[PDB]
């Protein structure tokens, strides 16, 4: 966990501070996996060119635009489709390199994630910085690893996994001990498959 | 993996199931940034159990071939052939998994995931394709180690793997060396929160 801290508090801070701006995308999914497992929602995710899994976003330069017009030009290039506003506006954290990272997030129409998807395979960035769009599965399988915690098992930019892991909270999306579970499965998970490779003694 | 030709697979005996599974790649002659050469791109799938694969599933020899099956649950919206056939190997409960291959240009890659995009599995079984990056950066783990840090299908990873040596994509050493340096990551990072 990062630690937090106020928009307005965030936007005074010296000139030794960057910024970046994210932005989860997701639509309620009513759905079921399986004819069994209800998916709950669908969340948006990204391959980056460095290998790990964030959201899209990026780097914002406070001086040149508004938080806002600054994610949107850099969603411009990855995903080419939408505009988000300040009443997306979610968070802002501080990251252990001074940058304090905002997350903004809005619920889409499931036909409004499927064309950002369809967008995202046609932008510019597609093929350099992003190499793919991802769906979180936030359901478990009856294994107790399948699903989401699997998925928590992949290898994140440290403060996207933090951001999803919080906004899936103060969104009501997951239950916050649903949460800990699964990635607490997550890192028994990660755990099982090193010591096939590199196990300790 | 215990590897066997395609001949030997068929005579595993009823008792053995298979699963065909695609490996689509392409020359890439991009630069990232312009300074480190991309080579080659290769397409995997986030699965519906959170993992990363490769397209394709299981395939009923009674009613398909192993050509014809494969087509039906590549799950992306081309057609391989018998000639795109790669290479066999055991699972570490009797699966046989048969991995095919084939070179596309870039833009047919694209056309893929275009199609892909669309396809009745796309937000089901299949929740999007990725590209791997085979490149290194300068820090040893930009690219490719990162990449191999992720969570695979353990038959999935061990076939990428297969496939980049001997396709020739790939030297041995600098698969060994992607490894080495994917695995110490996880291991860094697991110390962290199980030390």
């Amino acid at each position: 966990e990062l630690k937090q801290i106020s928009r307005v508090e965030a936007m005074r801070l010296g000139p030794g501070w960057s910024h970046s701006c994210h932005a989860m995308l997701y639509a309620a999914n009513p759905g079921q996996l399986f004819g069994r497992i209800p998916m709950r929602f669908s969340v948006l995710m990204q391959m980056r060119f460095d290998g790990l899994l964030g959201f899209p976003g990026g780097f914002v330069d406070r001086r040149f635009w508004s938080l806002e017009d600054g994610l949107n030009r850099v969603l411009g290039l990855g995903l080419g489709c939408l505009r988000l506003t300040e009443a997306d506006y979610l968070s802002s954290h501080l990251t252990e390199h001074r940058v304090v990272a905002h997350l903004y997030a809005r619920q889409l129409t499931l036909e409004q994630l499927h064309a950002v998807e369809i967008s995202a395979v046609h932008s510019r960035d597609h093929g350099l910085e992003v190499l793919g769009l991802v769906r979180v599965p936030l359901y478990t399988q009856k294994d107790r690893v399948g699903g989401f915690p699997n998925f928590l098992s992949n290898a994140f930019v440290s403060t996207a996994k933090c951001q999803l892991l919080f906004a899936l909270k103060v969104l009501n999306m997951m239950p916050e001990e649903k949460l800990v579970e699964a990635l607490a499965a997550a890192t028994e998970k990660q755990k099982k498959a090193l010591e096939k490779l590199l196990p300790a003694s």
